[PDB]
């Protein structure tokens, strides 16, 4: 079985960073590249990063690209997502997935409508410009 296990979300001060983490098991890790995704309520999903385990190849957009980095630790499965200089709009849900990765490169279009093979349940990410009124 595969299974896909986000971590690391929370509420954070507007400016903060998180770390974020997605464990991986049941497939053959070197073989997939892992894209992590948000969607906020009334907006459409959408793809934040790429890494692909193969070919080490990354992918960002523009809205996160320079904040957000994905880095892949084979000894672990995991991948995680560092997430700085966070905003409000940065709010979401983040959800990792998986993609064999035989013949492809991180691209917009891997994190977009490609398609992923696995999918994780999600972890949610609260950005606020006023943290210390939740905790």
């Amino acid at each position: 079985q595969v299974q896909l296990v986000e971590s690391g979300g929370g509420l954070v001060q507007a400016g903060g960073s998180l770390r974020l983490s997605c464990a991986a098991s049941g497939f053959t890790f070197e073989d997939y590249a892992i894209g992590w995704f948000r969607q906020a309520p009334g907006k459409e999903r959408e793809g934040v990063s790429c890494i692909s385990n193969l070919d080490g190849s990354t992918y960002y957009p523009d809205s996160v690209k320079g904040r957000f980095t994905a880095s892949s630790d084979k000894a672990k499965n995991m991948v995680y997502l560092q997430m700085n200089s966070l905003k409000p709009e940065d709010t979401a849900v983040y959800y990792c997935a998986a993609v064999n990765a035989q013949g492809i490169y991180c691209t917009d279009y891997i994190i977009g409508p490609y398609g992923m093979d696995y999918w994780g349940k999600g972890t949610q990410v609260t950005v606020s410009s006023h943290h210390h009124h939740h905790h």
